[PDB]
């Protein structure tokens, strides 16, 4: 050891498009490949192999097994089956629930002792199951929550006030895929405040904002119906969490967290804005939300009860 | 002006792995997607853009049309169709050389005045009908010939000696296919020559590297058959390659070029050691090969210009 | 071309740091030193050559003259001299004033088109006195301005919340080495906006951040007690703003821009918030600061106004 | 835990440009700096700081003390003295060696318990001093012996075939100093190998690369004439090397190596090509010496040991 191997459990477009951005910037020494689909795991493991020499450094590449995750730092999941049309929220939960008991028994049998970082949908709730299934530290299993979103609000607002997204400061939370909320009273474009540049005399109105997050919210839907699935944005979120974590960034983004009376609210994991570095989750930040988002948020939190009932 | 804009032309699994490479690096400030299934092209745009807010820095990434090709300084043209069952070599040759003509004069229509990276399959001959039907410099056409297998010669390589696969130089020329050929008398490990390694006392042995590059030459079958096609790796060669020529950097690249006189050899274009730079291809290098590679670049380019007859 | 040439004048410890970084990240393909001390250039441009070889992609780097401005993209000038004990920051600007139209007129001779980039002290008014004696458009004549101090802020409220400072929005602006001042009321935590956790129940209070930006103002004068000279900070920071301008990026930097307006005042180049791209400063965002940050802006306008008089 | 350190100890121009490197590529969470003047120190951390929150992602940089070793990863020793006007070449590795018997007691005394990377001229006996003070292991005592200067050999060979100097393959080994040698026999071109490109009919020729050679060994000499010191290209090999080490690369650098009966020769830190990773230098590599070489190799171990009689 003295480096970072990252173990990857489903091998499908989401879990591949994370390990080429994993290969492009050479974060991991060691990435592992691990699917039901041992044939599918070896072709994505020869074929992101095959694009490491002309990365900008190494990185070694194999399909493995659950075994691999002994001495693993960080294992993302990705695996689980999509929801059908005839199929609820709930017997979504239910179906990938159950995978889950089987993938995460596995993977602690094998003695993993690291962090799990969950992509698959609904991502809130399977972070849940992980850690319970899994017995770890709330602090060691973590969810991608809305860091998309925030991703997709931020090139969004860019494109709207013609400015770099990196420039933006803006964040959505809630539970990813169903309840998400945009934080409009912490919006910066640049250094503006949100509010100066709308009480300002221009062409900026919330009314248009407000479109913006909807077409945040509806962007999967948006993608699916062009391209069949969604996943270069997930893939860049996945990467984003992974650095901040094995290079103990300090850094904030909105994953799912296991929450302890932030925001007036207790035992669910939710996508929230929170502190990440190599332990994990270092804690969980309370933004000051107008009425308004609380009551979003109170409802999203709700909703999410509800939705988990089957793994309660 | 004084940025750089690619246009790519086909949005298929290859260009957008390619596209995901160039956001994850940020090598230019534009980047364009046409295809002829527009709503597939939309839907790759939206997805490959909410990657960029997680980017190390900004890509402009949108769907566009043939007319953003006039101020583009590269077109990367992954379009094509796979060889269907059922088709010939020659099939394969005439249908895709067919549409490649078509979109070769739609994007001359444009104005456009940069320099074609060509990757669809037969490249060489798809290099040399861009050439011919677009009338630019030689220099200026260039396909991704034979790059990525000499990356998965290298990667193999590095796995059988158990060093860094960017420590090792190793390269693959000839036609892009069956009739390539491993620069055998050129290879060195480390900085070890290849020879001194094989006479030495270790179990490596010239038979073993035979092997190796036999699962090189035959890499796509093997990948398209597990997980249905290969694109991460051809993705990953036509970044390095535009790095080449976007950065000027004056790298050898055993791209596709036209000879002229070159290995005693004229008037095809074929995957060669050549130095890349802003204009283009700015030289072929010739190496001296064996008595075996010399027959066999023959062989190869012969049975290159037997395959080209329903172009020429 | 189609290549970005960056030329600095200057080959000091500021100007060769900024080299350096230069180096370090491959932005630029052309970068070349030139100095009135030409054996210093020559050593210079010698040691920082011998870096490229281990950095990640090429740089060429050469020792040159002003020709070589002709063809340049981004001119940056760190030459002058510093303040001695027995003159004050007037008899600064006389005598840096005059080394600047020297030097600037050189530069056009050359047929320089490009954009300036002035890291000398005094930023602010030797930008106005490039701005002067180039003839250029003021979008085309930026300056380092307070973007080190807003570097500085960042990493030093950065220790005192426990976040990377990659998290911390946090300006400076007015006149750099003088008249700086703290934007307090646009400063976010992460998201947390600095009100709220002002206002929490914790041990953050109003007086350790006043000592704070008191530290950011005197960090020179620590820094040059210290070693002698202060460079890695502003070598970065120069790194920082050349990016945005030759990658396009549309990102906000407090850079030296030229007022018309914004915050009620004219006339001068101060540190302010910009946006920056190719073509230079597209242009100043107006925040809404606080009754008292206004105070300090209008102080810091006046005052430059007093201290620019030579010039004027 | 799961995190690297990497501490300093010396301050000066070649370490602090080694730190500068280390800030722009962020390779480690935690870099320390460490010298016997605080103050100095102190400064460097401060300036340095300031860098990083314009960098690509965060490190963390302070000014400590010999007891932040006992979880350091990697020490690298650029501290010592300069040969002054009067002195002998004995002279300095005598006050050398006494200064850093005393540095090297005080870091293990902390505990240290990692790998030392070694700068200070003169390299290959310091490192000798280094392993027989510490006790550690010979594979996890490494000085960078040759890879600046192989570094400088591919930049000028890089301007004199006018090719990037990426794909240059030129490799010097021996003592650091006048009696290291090129090994011209493994020297390739691109892909092209040396003695190839001599024999064909060009303005290319031996004569040149000998005059480069030459150029490259006494290269020090010049730039310190002109700029005082020479730092930026040993700042880049430091970081380079430390690249290899704590990403675990097996790639292949010449670094001050032990040699235990390659190259028919034993007993001294001396550069030669290894294979360097996680664990130090895992093996060294044994190259097939055309006779002069060997010759010259032979006389580089011979005066190295002469060299060596009053630490032995």
């Amino acid at each position: 050891k003295g480096i970072n191997r990252v173990v990857l459990v489903g091998t499908g477009a989401v879990g591949c498009s994370y390990a080429y951005c994993m290969i492009n910037q050479a974060v991991a020494e060691e990435f592992v490949l691990v699917d039901v689909n041992e044939a599918k795991a070896e072709g994505e493991a020869m074929d992101l192999s095959h694009a490491v020499p002309f990365a900008p450094a190494p990185t070694r590449v194999w399909k493995g097994s659950y075994e691999d995750c002994k001495d693993a730092d960080l294992v993302v999941i990705t695996a689980g089956l999509p929801q059908k049309p005839g199929e609820t929220r709930l017997d979504l939960v239910e179906k990938n629930a159950k995978i889950f008991k089987q993938i995460v028994r596995s993977i602690m049998d094998s003695g993993f002792d690291g962090i799990f970082l969950i992509a698959t949908n609904p991502v809130d709730i399977l972070t849940y199951v992980t850690w319970k299934e899994s017995g770890l530290p709330k602090e060691r299993v973590i969810g991608s929550g809305t860091t998309l979103d925030s991703a997709r609000f931020r090139y969004m607002l860019g494109e709207y006030f013609d400015i770099g997204p990196h420039n933006i400061h803006a964040y959505i939370i809630g539970e990813h895929g169903d309840t998400e909320l945009p934080v409009w009273s912490h919006v910066s474009v640049g250094i503006q405040k949100l509010q100066t540049l709308l009480e300002k005399d221009n062409t900026y109105n919330q009314e248009d904002l407000d479109k913006i997050f909807i077409n945040v919210r509806d962007a999967a839907y948006h993608i699916i119906e062009r391209k069949g699935a969604t996943y270069y944005g997930i893939g860049m979120s996945l990467l984003r969490v992974t650095k901040a974590i094995l290079n103990d960034e300090n850094s904030v983004l909105t994953v799912s967290a296991y929450l302890e009376g932030q925001y007036g609210q207790k035992d669910v994991y939710i996508g929230v804005p929170a502190v990440l570095n190599r332990g994990g989750v270092r804690e969980i930040l309370e933004v000051e939300l107008s009425e308004d988002e609380e009551l979003k948020f109170d409802h999203s939190v709700q909703v999410l009860k509800e939705t988990m009932a089957p793994v309660l």
